């Protein structure tokens, strides 16, 4: 599924971001535009033959299962797939872990870059929430 901007950001606040950890919601958009154009089925692989997978582009190296990433973790106890799904619910839960766990957004190299800094209330508005 891709989202439209908007649509991503109520869905987003449905289900807790907004605020969460002291992330506003544009944060949060902001981070799924550059990390995936809002497409929950993106995948890319990275060079140490770890993948990232979904909307929020989290990575088998720590957080998923795939089966294919020798001597990782899984410290979202879900497998990779369950991230390519319309429904964003597994996305957002393993996300809440990852922010919660020291370096908060920073986790997100497109957020570092693209998004931490900026007007990034920008992202939502319009939207109704
Ligand atoms: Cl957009
Ligand atoms: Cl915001
Ligand atoms: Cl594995
Ligand atoms: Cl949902
Ligand atoms: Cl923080
Ligand atoms: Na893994």
């Amino acid at each position: 599924k891709v989202f439209g901007r908007c649509e991503l950001a109520a869905a987003m606040k449905r289900h807790g971001l907004d605020n969460y950890r002291g992330y506003s919601l544009g944060n949060w958009v902001c981070a799924a535009k550059f990390e995936s154009n809002f497409n929950t089925q993106a995948t890319n692989r990275n060079t140490d033959g770890s993948t990232d997978y979904g909307i929020l582009q989290i990575n088998s190296r720590w957080w998923c299962n795939d089966g294919r990433t020798p001597g990782s973790r899984n410290l979202c106890n879900i497998p990779c797939s369950a991230l390519l799904s319309s429904d964003i619910t597994a996305s957002v839960n393993c996300a809440k872990k990852i922010v919660s766990d020291g370096n908060g957004m920073n986790a997100w190299v497109a957020w570092r870059n693209r998004c931490k800094g900026t007007d990034v209330q920008a992202w939502i508005r319009g939207c109704r929430l």
